[PDB]
């Protein structure tokens, strides 16, 4: 109650200070030693780098400025960086440094070699209710924090979730996040996770994040998503149908929580009622959840994963980066 209200006041002070004065050019390419390519992003490579003084490793996203412009992602790229530099939470991947040169933008990310929940769920099949509850608890507090800042996450899915070296969740990609008060209308997100009000273009708010949590919790515990089909449009039709069947092994409590999260009626969906997130945190399925020890990372994990051009391009477009 009272500690949560002070904590969020401090959270929001900390955020608004960075949000209204974003940090720019906080490092330089020459401070980093290039090791190997980690993968490909939409606008360029993601490189493993080692800082030269600290020896710490990072995953440096390189974004070609001209490729950003012609894939039409200028404002999104600027917005993603502005949000990343301004937030701080145990379960959010950190933007450690950002800067730009003649050709590229660079987002130097925390690097956690780990294993994404996507692969882990695939290989293990499904999680016990306690294993899943432990993940879902970190998502709840993450959304509590993100929503107090008026941020909608809008992209929850196992691919954006890695299991770090202490076995905790790290939320990995802010490509779709948006700061908004009230409502917004963009269609985005992988189909399996979209709330009905997104599909139907009627406008939506941060309550879509709690629907998507209902989906993830369902998927982690069943081993498959509740709404699934061969084509995206069939997925869309099954979500709007809204008829959901639970496996025979789902507890009475889990079913009851899932029905309050996968709820088409916004006036009834958990998370966005007068009691806020406590309607979720106070549910019987979370009775055994110690929320403070989750936040402190003190709860024992269910498992610990396996062992440039000479000319300046698009200067006006990227001035605030």
């Amino acid at each position: 109650s009272s500690d949560v209200k002070e904590f969020l006041a401090k959270a929001k002070e900390d955020f608004l200070k960075k949000w209204e004065s974003p940090a720019q050019n906080t490092a330089h390419l020459d401070q980093f030693e290039r090791i190997k390519t980690l993968g490909t992003g939409s606008f360029g490579r993601v490189m493993l780098v080692k800082h030269k003084e600290t020896g710490n490793h990072y995953a440096m996203k390189i974004l070609d400025k001209q490729k950003v412009v012609k894939l039409k992602q200028i404002e999104h790229t600027l917005n993603e960086k502005r949000i990343l530099q301004a937030v701080n939470f145990p379960f959010l991947v950190k933007l450690e440094f950002s800067f730009k040169d003649n050709s590229n933008l660079y987002m130097v990310m925390e690097y956690v070699p780990g294993g994404e929940m996507f692969s882990h769920l695939r290989r293990i099949g499904r999680f016990s209710e306690p294993h899943a509850r432990f993940y879902a608890a970190q998502i709840v507090l993450t959304f509590e924090y993100l929503h107090s800042l008026d941020l909608i996450y809008r992209d929850l899915k196992p691919e954006n979730l890695l299991i770090d070296q202490q076995g905790y969740i790290q939320v990995t990609d802010f490509g779709f996040a948006k700061r908004v008060k009230g409502r917004t209308w963009t269609l985005c997100g992988t189909p399996e996770y979209l709330a009905p009000e997104i599909i139907l273009s009627k406008g939506y708010n941060k309550a879509v994040d709690w629907w998507a949590l209902g989906v993830l919790i369902y998927e982690m515990a069943a081993g498959y998503p509740p709404f699934f089909a061969d084509q995206p449009i069939q997925i869309y039709e099954k979500i709007v149908s809204g008829k959901v069947r639970f496996p025979s092994h789902f507890s009475s409590d889990l079913k009851d929580l899932l029905r309050n999260l996968l709820q088409v009626d916004l006036t009834k969906r958990f998370g966005n009622l007068k009691n806020g997130v406590n309607d979720i945190k106070n549910h019987k399925w979370f009775a055994t959840t110690d929320w403070i020890a989750i936040y402190q990372r003190k709860v024992e994990a269910p498992f610990i994963p396996k062992f440039v051009s000479i000319n300046e391009k698009c200067g006006k477009e990227f001035s605030e980066f």
